């Protein structure tokens, strides 16, 4: 399933065009200023055929565990109520989020030893590149 490459601890070290996908999702612009500057870590881990995505910031921290395509609630940092859903494709890791009749994904796949993600809203694209530790 999930390759073994993803689990670990991972450190951001670059946003591009960040402040456009979050304004597509309806965030506050004080919201963003410290969005635009936070620096998250993110750690991935199972137990069994559970995977959990914690995500660690001075502003807001976040954690979703789920089974591979199987719906499950979530709540963003932005605090958004969704019906979330994980799916495999070309071992990149595909998390979409529905509420409101609207939609977002944040696509997570590995390259060259880092992991990428993609956050897609309204045509709008983030692209989001963590170093492990
Ligand atoms: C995780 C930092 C929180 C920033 C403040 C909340 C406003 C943004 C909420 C949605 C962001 C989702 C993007 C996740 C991309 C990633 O994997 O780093
Ligand atoms: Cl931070």
């Amino acid at each position: 399933g999930m390759s073994n490459k993803f689990l670990g601890t991972w450190k951001l070290v670059s946003s591009e065009n960040f402040d456009d996908y979050m304004k597509a999702l309806g965030v506050g612009l004080a919201t963003r200023k410290l969005g635009n500057l936070a620096k998250p870590t993110v750690i991935i881990s199972k137990k069994g055929d559970i995977i959990t995505i914690r995500t660690e910031s001075t502003f807001k921290n976040t954690e979703i565990s789920f089974k591979l395509g199987q719906e499950f609630e979530e709540t963003t940092a932005d605090n958004r109520k969704t019906k979330s859903i994980v799916t495999l494709q070309r071992g990149s890791l595909n998390q979409v989020q529905r509420w409101d009749g609207k939609e977002t994904t944040i696509k997570r796949k590995l390259v060259n030893g880092k992991m990428v993600a993609e956050c897609k809203m309204s045509g709008v694209v983030c692209t989001r590149i963590y170093e492990k530790v």
